[PDB]
Formats: structure tokens, sequence, C-alpha cells
């Protein structure tokens, strides 16, 4: 299994946060590209990033290791693979 | 909580599959945009789509309701929100 987190908010702030996490390459297993919810009226201003962890221990540390502004939503969970 | 699925494979086939699911608007809660894994040498040929369900019942039916070719990986799990 592999636990993952979801960061939703402004892509402008997310892009700047990813650059700061580059030095912390040992704080995650891998990072996906940027995606956003879709429906009608062409909605692509929002941006989200999928993050995966190698173990529940790495996810717990990442929670108290990386700082997140109030314009981002942090969600955690576990997926069966 | 909300269970979600991950479909990874060729974006060309995924785009055609999404069009066929348009008629089944009552088979999912919402659909995210397309994203792919990133690392080095510019990797963006792959494409994935995040799907969310309103209940474990909708996810189970979607498993035996939509057809998936062998070029796509199907993964299921539950996230705590």
């Amino acid at each position: 299994m592999t636990p993952i987190v979801h960061l939703k908010g402004d892509a402008n702030t997310l892009k700047c946060l990813r650059y700061r996490f580059k030095k912390h390459c040992t704080l995650y297993t891998a990072v996906s590209s940027t995606w956003h919810w879709t429906g009608h009226n062409v909605k692509h201003k929002s941006a989200i990033v999928t993050l995966t962890y190698d173990s529940e221990w790495q996810r717990d540390q990442f929670l108290s290791q990386v700082k997140i502004p109030k314009t981002i939503t942090v969600s955690t969970g576990f997926m069966s693979i």
C-alpha cells in the first residue's frame, strides 16, 4: 500500500512551494504533475499536486517538516494497491 | 471520507475513454484533469486521471460498469478527509 496527500490551492503559490521542496528530495517518494477539477465554463485556474510517501513515517514527518500557507488544503489518506 | 481510483496509461486512449464516460455522468462524483509522474529528461508523455466516488457502492459498480483496455492501470483506495 502507499499513503498519499493532496495539495489544492493557487498554482502560482504551489509552483513556488515546489521549488523550496527541491532541497528536501529525501522527504517524499515521488511527485506527480499539476491537475485541477473540471466541470463547465472551462475551469483550469486552480491547481493540485499528488504526493506519495514510502511509509506512514515519512508522511508524518512531511506534515511537520514542510510549511503550507492558508491558501492550500492539506489532505491525507491511504490507498490499496 | 471519499474513495478514489487512479487510471495511468497513454493519454491518447484516456482522452477517448473519457468521451465514452460522458453519457455515464451518474457513475462518479467528479473527475480531475490529467497529470503524470515527473523526474528528469522532461517526462510528460504519460497521463493519469483522478476519479472520486460518493460511496463505496458507486466505486464497486464503476469497476464492473466501465471497460478498460490493457494499456491502463486501475488502482482503488480510501482517503481520510
